[PDB]
């Protein structure tokens, strides 16, 4: 009744890019009958293409294949899509280097036991490099270590790279969508989608509101290359890194570096920058921008400081893209060319700008002001007058602090052993809170979401709703998510403010009631064992702690989401409640969170800090 893991969710990405006008002039005649084909196969057909659209570019053995979900004879199927031009088959594989990768290492040995010549022990790669030496010279015992590695490796597909790109330009469009911009995501694998939204898809019904589009993001066939090509090179980078190639990542990047620098200038990217900024984020500037900012990271982490610092002054310097990262870039600055590069005047310079920075917001603003303060303090520095200088006593106060043990054996404790988290949600119980959610941003962030839904998904904001699968505005993460909508906000904002706890009861309840499930992604359904219990924190919190927090969330959700107490306990009888930050044996607050508490202490919410200690 349905398609398999990939298909079904593979089929709303089709559908869903489709129907999407602007979507669909940025594909040629010739890349929509591409579509066209696929739409025509057996279903069979389709299934085996998604799982394999989705494996790695490369040769995959029929052995190595058994989709038997599929069919108990793949034969006929992959037949279907080698006259269909979507896979190619083995009579195309010549190389004798990739058939030799293609076997396995019982495989390889018998290759070489049958080929007395080679010596039969070794790592893969002794005994590869061994053959391929052996057919060089010779290149008459050559085509005969392929003809019988071949045969060994046995039947063997690939994807035809002409409508894969297709599928991944089409599956690239449909990120814009959903999937991306909760701030920019992953964009690494050069071909599928992430975790969290093929499996998903199918079962996922979404908020209604409507669609209305009426400016484009990208421009003619070509920019929509550009983009896809720059997200690839991004994505690359992405991956260098996350295994710890930094060499090679250094190499990508600066490669792209020399791309990007080539590329401004040209008739399509004056256009990119005059995009709204919710829009700005789906263009080939944004993403160098990104590429560029993930280049000082690494020249960071092969201590080339230097580089580092001409780079990030060199980011900070432009103010079009990412401007959600200044804080960021300036802290990361500041910090550079103290702690390494050991240069006073230009590390004051860096903290006094990125303060002036309006763009600099919470967590590093706070960070920037502390680094000031223990540099006007600083004796090291004190042969000057240079940051005694009017700067807003924005207090760092210390909250309430409390330390907790436990019998020591993943770190667990003695109480039968048991967590981190449970020792201080242990601590609050016998503290006289019985209840307690162990959040984490969340708790908090659902609670606006069930209280702000109707102004969230509110008709009249045009380009915020461009398709089907969107579980927020477009425009949510970003200065003009709050101004788009200010009547409508201020109106709820003050409402909440002055509910009595019953209200607060009616409205959460009234969301609730009318999306439970709906894919809205400040909302997490399952977070609250049950609407009674979201209602009874609710009325707990009450009104004007709620509403601020709500505010924060509205008009800064970007430099606002993080941060929130991990832990919020409350009393069922008393309604007394406490905002908690829970802190594990071996990590601190972020300046993130102690700005949070702080505001939430200014709201007049109880709040502490929690630290637990190694036994």
């Amino acid at each position: 009744t349905g398609h398999p893991y990939y298909l079904r969710s593979f089929l709303v990405v089709l559908k869903t890019v489709l129907e999407n006008e602007d979507d669909m002039l940025l594909f040629d005649e010739q890349e929509k009958g591409i579509v066209t084909k696929f739409y025509q196969l057996s279903a069979t057909g389709q299934k085996l293409y998604v799982r394999l659209f989705q494996r790695k570019l490369s040769w995959i053995k029929m052995t190595k294949l058994e989709y038997e979900e599929i069919a108990l004879d793949l034969t006929p199927v992959i037949e279907e899509l080698t006259n269909a031009g979507f896979l190619q088959t083995e009579s195309e594989l010549q190389e004798l280097s990739e058939v030799l990768e293609l076997l396995s290492a019982p495989e390889l040995k018998s290759l070489a036991k049958t080929f007395h010549l080679v010596n039969p022990n070794g790592q893969k790669q002794q005994l590869v490099d061994a053959f391929l030496k052996l057919a060089k010279q010779r290149s008459v015992i050559g085509a005969v270590i392929l003809k019988r590695a071949k045969a060994l490796a046995g039947q063997s597909v690939r994807i035809c790279k002409g409508p894969r790109a297709v599928f991944s330009r089409i599956l690239l469009l449909f990120s814009l969508t959903d999937s991306m911009e909760d701030e920019d995501a992953a964009c690494g694998g050069q071909g599928q989608l992430s975790t969290v939204l093929l499996v998903n898809l199918g079962r996922m019904e979404f908020p209604s509101y409507t669609i209305n589009r009426k400016t484009h993001i990208f421009q003619d066939r070509d920019d929509l290359i550009r983009y896809a090509a720059a997200t690839h090179m991004l994505s690359d980078i992405s991956s260098a890194m996350a295994n710890g190639n930094w060499e090679e990542a250094k190499e990508l990047a600066q490669c792209a570096k020399r791309d990007w620098n080539r590329l401004k200038n040209h008739p399509s990217l004056r256009c990119h920058e005059d995009l709204p900024l919710f829009l700005r984020c789906f263009t080939v500037g944004w993403i160098y921008t990104r590429i560029l900012s993930r280049f000082v990271e690494i020249l960071q982490r092969l201590h080339m400081y230097e580089e580092a610092v001409r780079e990030l002054e060199s980011l900070l310097s432009q103010r079009i893209y990412c401007p959600d990262s200044r804080g960021r870039w300036w802290d990361r600055l500041a910090l550079n060319l103290h702690q390494h590069l050991k240069r006073l005047e230009p590390t004051i310079k860096c903290i006094t700008e990125g303060l002036a920075d309006p763009e600099v917001r919470t967590g590093h603003r706070l960070s920037l002001y502390q680094r000031a303060v223990r540099l006007r303090e600083s004796p090291s520095c004190k042969k000057f007058k240079h940051l005694f200088q009017q700067l807003p006593e924005m207090a760092v106060q210390d909250v309430k602090h409390v330390t907790i043990t436990g019998r020591l054996c993943k770190s667990v404790f003695v109480m039968v052993l048991c967590s981190v988290e449970e020792l201080a949600l242990a601590h609050y119980r016998r503290s006289g809170f019985d209840q307690g959610i162990h959040g984490e941003g969340s708790t908090f962030s659902t609670l606006y979401g069930l209280l702000l839904w109707d102004i969230i998904f509110m008709d009249g904001i045009p380009d915020v709703f461009r398709n089907a699968c969107q579980a927020f505005p477009l425009d949510l993460c970003t200065d003009s998510f709050f101004t788009s909508r200010r009547p409508a906000l201020e109106a709820r904002l003050q409402l909440i403010h002055d509910a009595p706890e019953e209200s607060l009861r009616a409205w959460v309840a009234a969301t609730w009631h009318e999306q439970e499930g709906r894919v809205a992604s400040l909302v997490s359904w399952d977070r609250f064992t049950s609407l009674q219990q979201a209602q009874d924190l609710v009325s707990c919190l009450g009104g004007p702690v709620l509403s601020g927090v709500c505010r924060h969330l509205a008009a800064d959700f970007r430099h606002c989401r993080g941060g929130l107490p991990d832990l919020v306990v409350w009393n069922s009888q008393s309604r007394h409640f406490k905002l908690v930050e829970v802190k594990g044996p071996n990590d601190r607050l972020s300046h993130k969170q102690m700005i949070w508490l702080a505001e939430l202490q200014k709201l007049g919410a109880e709040v502490e800090v929690c630290h637990v200690v190694a036994v």
